[PDB]
């Protein structure tokens, strides 16, 4: 191992000798890649020899070639982006010019294109980071010099494309944009003419790609001028578009033509129309059916398909009226939808929403312009928009329904293998899409309910049969019926649904197996939850439905029960009115026959499927007024749990913010125990504490814990509560001493203060300052003001704003101000946001007031702005400064 000493001695001093030799270098990038040891050493060695400066690198180019070509392109890229600001301008625009060498040199040479142009691409991205930092203030000429430069060769030329490329990759806002085009249309017009001579003169295939691709990428901001009021059009049309090599790269240009706002021209856009319809129609036979054809397409055989649809869609969405307008037009725009149709049938996660995105507006605009349902035969006036997509609107309405996702709101999933169970690989992106499917599925469903109505019956029937029948044919229409939440009348909807509902139950009565049943319930279930306004209608209806759910949560298949209460929360939140009345065709309350069954319902559920299920019955009950029968129904509600806590919290303030405000026929019962028992758990602590570090002992925790969940419930109730005269009269004196002698008999070790910060904004404050700010304020000032506490720091600051903003001794005043002030000088928004509100709303208080108007000012408002002032960056010119400080628009002449 002697010789690891020698080739560790050997590459040190070649590199402060300021000497080096081009073969040596060679043959440690090959050892370290050849090599285990050498690997590590060598890379160690190679950031060390990149720290020191860049001198030896450019000569080492100038003299193995290629790896010490991404060696030393690596040192230059790297040290130009840390010195660029440093060095000055010449030297670096020596270096600059000694990189456009380069290229011209190592582009110029056919080897090469042999050598496959990895040096060549490297390079360029040298020019690409040089570029990107020089170009604002530095190269104002860059683009006429490229442009003048790609005038004698190809590879020159070429190579150039790519520059252009990759400077598009590297060049926000609307009106500073526009200012750009405006700014740079006058060098833009030569780089538009470069392609343009390229394209009409050139034969070089692998040059006119890039030609056509960087003109793709600068079209936009290329003037109108050079566009239609020139043969490229008609030049795309019958040149480029015919030819495979461009046939996917032809087709996004003329779709970025589409996209251009119809000015003075008018003409020329329905001569693209018509011309690439033309050449598409040979090009692609209006027979062949896409999707399969797609499957079978090549990487490249798909780019032409999905370009199709994004070039009609980006046309259409533009110029359709202009298209329409026309007689003759017409019937080519029937065939190009019929073409835009076709490829909607393509079975892959982009093109769909690409083409989506068309339908949407289409449903959309005709919807905006007669919002009325075409017939019921159960007379012209037929809508002129209509009347022209008329006979391809029913196709649009077969092709929604059996294709639309799976909602956010359901949780069944089929794998591949044809298993069904729940899954969460959740992304907004297929969500997206189920919520514009259903917005454009109601769009077209307003157009004719009717034909929305027979094409949803016929598969429904095509269902209840068996034929065709799969889990996923069923789930599809069932999310399709889902998402026509409120599109047809109220006559109409109710004879609709209650059919499908029939047969539904009946689908359910067939099918065999939990394979088949989890499925079934899945798609009633959704199927149910989005029709709050037809269970209202008919009770007996409701009731059966919500007896398939309590039914339905006794199933031992996962995801299938948790759904269920979802569901029944859903049906909660709309139903609740219909719930506790005794109705026309029922004796008994149904809450009421639910609160003695629950106990056979909750059983199967899981322990949080049973919480959410205790906030939907809360929520049933809630909804009741009828003075003391709901008090008595919620005394029966909690009577349960409750009863075995006078002879567990959690539960209890869960119920607590379910149900709501009327919580008190239960909070008053078992009230004045918690502050009598509190009163002692307190005493308890704070004698743990006195006789001895307590706070980090468990017991201690565990008698805190309570203080805490006894205020927090205040904190619930109080928030959530309509009646501040009851409050402020009956519930509020019981706190003095409990609870505010408590925090000055307490030790310092053991959210007390930002539970009655809530308050002030529900009720009468003012009158308990003294003795709010008294135990709680200077004695903790001792624990937050010495720098601590990250707790503390959101609740005291809260307090001070609320009372200091809703109402507003000097000793207890002085600190508080300092406080606010203290406020905005931390690092945390959460305790730096707070002072800046409070000390606004501070000079906005005694600023209104007759009093105490000027004894702020003499004593406190000078003394103030000393502070504020270092953190920047009308009281005295009203006579209600411009010395002692020197020794809108108000903000950007400070900023500036």
């Amino acid at each position: 191992a002697i010789m690891t000493m020698l080739a560790d001695h050997a590459a040190r001093q070649l590199l402060d000798f300021s000497q080096k030799l081009d073969i040596n270098l060679l043959d440690n990038v090959v050892n370290c890649l050849y090599h285990g040891e050498g690997a590590q050493q060598r890379m160690a060695q190679e950031v060390l020899t990149h720290l020191k400066e860049h001198p030896d690198a450019w000569t080492r180019v100038d003299t193995q070639n290629m790896n010490t070509k991404y060696y030393g392109l690596q040192i230059l890229e790297n040290v130009i982006k840390t010195r660029w600001k440093i060095l000055p301008r010449n030297q670096c625009e020596g270096i600059k010019k000694y990189v456009v060498g380069l290229i011209i040199k190592t582009s110029s040479d056919p080897t090469c294109v042999e050598k496959e142009k990895v040096y060549i691409g490297k390079l360029n991205m040298i020019l690409v980071q040089i570029l990107k930092q020089e170009w604002p203030k530095h190269w104002p000429t860059f683009i006429s010099d490229i442009v003048g430069a790609s005038r004698t060769s190809e590879s020159l030329c070429q190579n150039n494309m790519v520059i252009l490329k990759l400077l598009s990759e590297e060049v926000i806002t609307q009106v500073k944009s526009k200012h750009l085009k405006d700014s740079m249309c006058n060098e833009f017009s030569q780089i538009f003419q470069l392609c343009q001579f390229v394209m009409e003169n050139s034969q070089n295939a692998p040059l006119v790609h890039a030609t056509l691709e960087t003109l793709l990428r600068f079209l936009n901001w290329i003037p109108l001028g050079y566009i239609f009021e020139t043969k490229l059009i008609s030049t795309l049309i019958y040149k480029f578009l015919n030819v495979p090599m461009f046939r996917n790269v032809s087709l996004k240009c003329l779709t970025e033509i589409a996209g251009v706002s119809v000015s003075q021209y008018e003409e020329q856009f329905v001569t693209l129309f018509t011309l690439t319809m033309m050449q598409l129609k040979q090009m692609l036979p209006l027979n062949t059916n896409i999707r399969l054809a797609y499957s079978n397409g090549k990487d490249d055989e798909q780019n032409f398909i999905q370009n199709l649809s994004l070039f009609l869609c980006t046309f259409l969405k533009e110029h359709d009226q202009l298209i329409e307008k026309r007689l003759n037009l017409r019937e080519t725009l029937m065939e190009a939808l019929h073409y835009m149709l076709l490829v909607s049938e393509v079975e892959e996660t982009e093109i769909f929403k690409i083409c989506l995105e068309y339908w949407n507006h289409l449903a959309a605009e005709l919807y905006r312009e007669s919002p009325f349902s075409t017939s019921a035969s159960p007379h012209f006036d037929v809508p002129p928009r209509r009347q022209l997509y008329l006979p391809m609107l029913f196709k649009v309405r077969l092709l929604m329904v059996s294709r639309m996702a799976k909602p956010e709101e359901v949780l069944v999933v089929e794998n591949d293998q044809g298993e069904v169970v729940r899954e969460f690989m959740k992304d907004t992106d297929s969500i997206n899409l189920y919520k514009n499917m259903r917005e454009t599925l109601v769009y077209l469903t307003h157009l004719d309910y009717v034909d929305t109505e027979r094409i949803m019956t016929e598969k429904l029937h095509n269902q209840v049969n068996g034929t065709e029948w799969s889990w996923k044919n069923l789930n599809t229409l069932c999310w399709a019926i889902g998402s026509i939440s409120g599109a047809m009348h109220e006559e109409d909807e109710k004879r609709f649904l209650v059919t499908v509902i029939k047969d539904l139950l009946g689908l359910c009565e067939q099918k065999r197996g939990k394979d088949n049943k989890a499925i079934i319930a899945s798609n009633i279930m959704y199927i149910v939850g989005q029709y709050p306004r037809f269970l209202r209608a008919h009770w007996k209806f409701l009731k059966t439905v919500v007896n398939k759910l309590f039914e339905f949560m006794h199933e031992t298949h996962d995801g299938v029960q948790d759904m269920a209460c979802d569901t029944f929360i859903k049906i909660a939140q709309k139903c609740r009115r219909h719930f506790v009345q005794v109705q026309v065709g029922e004796v008994m309350p149904f809450i009421d026959e639910i609160l003695n069954n629950i106990n056979t319902i909750i059983c199967d559920l899981q322990p949080q499927q049973v919480h959410t299920f205790y906030e939907a019955v809360g929520y049933m009950i809630g909804a009741q007024t009828d003075q003391t029968v709901q008090e008595h129904l919620i005394e029966k509600y909690m009577l349960l749990p409750n009863q075995v806590w006078d002879s567990i919290l959690k539960t209890n303030v869960r119920a607590c913010k379910a149900v709501g405000h009327p919580f008190v026929i239960q909070l008053g019962r078992i009230y004045l125990d918690m502050l009598n028992v509190y009163k002692c758990l307190s005493e308890n602590i704070s004698a743990a504490i006195q006789a001895n570090m307590v706070t980090k002992q468990p017991l201690i925790r565990s008698m805190r814990t309570v203080k805490r969940e006894t205020l927090k419930l205040i904190s619930g109730w109080v928030s959530r509560s309509n009646d501040p005269q009851m409050v402020a009269e009956n519930f509020v004196p019981p706190l003095l001493d409990a609870v505010l002698i408590d925090y000055q008999r307490n030790v310092p070790a053991a959210e007390v203060l930002s539970t009655m910060a809530i308050i002030v904004n529900k009720l009468h404050i003012t009158a308990e300052i003294p003795q709010i700010f008294d135990a709680v304020f200077e004695c903790t000032l001792n624990m937050i003001n010495k720098d601590e506490y990250p707790e503390h720091r959101t609740n005291f600051f809260l307090l001070l704003q609320a009372v200091n903003s809703h109402c507003f001794p000097p000793t207890q005043f002085k600190l508080v101000l300092d406080s606010i002030i203290w406020a905005f000088k931390h690092t945390m928004r959460n305790v730096a946001d707070t002072g800046l509100q409070i000390l606004f709303t501070l000079l906005q208080n005694v600023a209104q007031e007759e009093a105490a108007a000027q004894s702020f000012y003499q004593t406190y408002f000078c003394d103030i702005l000393q502070h504020i002032f270092s953190v920047v960056t009308n009281l005295v010119e009203e006579g209600k400064l411009q010395e002692y400080v020197a020794n809108p628009a108000f903000k950007e002449h400070l900023r500036d």
